[PDB]
């Protein structure tokens, strides 16, 4: 880009480098993502361009999409910190429950919105949840997975995390439903509460087996059709399901109930974002402000 003074390199995304930049004309500060190449499928460009109309307060705004000289630039609204960095910074004391609740509530609203427009994220993780000083949290990179797919390694060869991946994806499902995002958010909810990743898998089978060890090896009883999935193996070990009281202490029964519904094995049974917003857990939701040192 020629009309963008690039303040700094913010990070490295799944698809490309991210810079903090200042638009010389509007003076606005944005997050500029630079992506890759055999001409780049125009099918992706159309899909991505449609995201410019997917506007919501809990969705990072996509300001522009520019395809030029073998590169694809995505211009996004800028937020000062991501949830991964905030959780690390809050590791010693933990994120207060009221803020955890507020963040989950807002993330579900963002999901409810995109899902109602038939757009899935598919690769939700702390790294793409951005926060500001106002107490808001927004989902970034929504819709990019439908356009580019989720690779095994990023453009820098970094391993794309499997920690938040729904079991139906790990088992080979061809079609992803909105339920995949609810699963990822549930894993993130648990991580905020316990200050440790729920299922820190370091391979696809380790990821699947960690899920099984906590939630029990799935069977036709809890997940009709699971034994017919592409990568299901009758030889998977059979682990017993653990009590959520042991999984996310010391979260209260309302939060444990909601998390259990977000982590149902059967995608068709997993709670929707819309239904989750009405869960008793959010009865006393508020909008606290985090302490951010920028
Ligand atoms: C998930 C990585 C891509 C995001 C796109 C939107 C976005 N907005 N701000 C940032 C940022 O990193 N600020 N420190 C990002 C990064």
């Amino acid at each position: 880009m020629e009309n963008f003074q690039k303040v700094e390199k913010i990070g490295e995304g799944t698809y490309g480098v991210v810079y903090k930049a200042r638009n010389k004309l509007t003076g606005e500060v944005v997050a500029l993502k630079k992506i890759r190449t055999e001409g780049v499928p125009s099918t992706a460009i159309r899909e991505i361009s449609l995201l410019k109309e997917l506007n919501h307060p809990n969705i990072v705004k996509l300001l522009d999409v520019i395809h030029t000289e073998n590169k694809l630039y995505l211009v996004f609204e800028f937020l000062h910190q991501d949830l991964k960095k905030f959780m690390d910074a809050s590791a010693l004391t933990g994120i207060p429950l009221p803020l955890i609740k507020s963040y989950l509530f807002q993330l579900l609203q963002g999901l409810a919105f995109c899902h109602s427009h038939r757009v899935l994220h598919r690769d939700l993780k702390p790294q793409n949840l951005l926060i500001n000083t106002e107490g808001a949290i927004k989902l970034a990179d929504f819709g990019l997975a439908r356009a580019f797919g989720v690779p095994v390694r990023t453009y820098t060869h970094e391993v794309v995390t499997l920690w938040y991946r729904a079991p139906e994806i790990l088992l080979g499902c061809k079609y992803y439903s909105t339920a995949v995002d609810i699963w990822s958010l549930g894993c993130i909810f648990a991580e905020m509460v316990t200050r440790r990743a729920l299922f820190p898998g370091d391979s696809e089978i380790d990821q699947l087996f960690r899920i099984f060890r906590t939630l029990g090896t799935p069977d036709e009883v809890v997940w009709p059709g699971v034994t017919s999935m592409p990568d299901y193996k009758p030889s998977f070990p059979k682990w017993a399901r653990q009590d959520f009281s042991k999984v996310v202490p010391p979260l209260d029964e309302d939060g444990r109930s909601l998390l259990s519904q977000m982590l149902h094995y059967d995608p068709n049974k997993r709670i929707s974002a819309k239904a989750a917003l009405a869960h008793p857990f959010f009865q006393d939701v508020t909008k606290p402000v985090p302490h951010l040192r920028l």
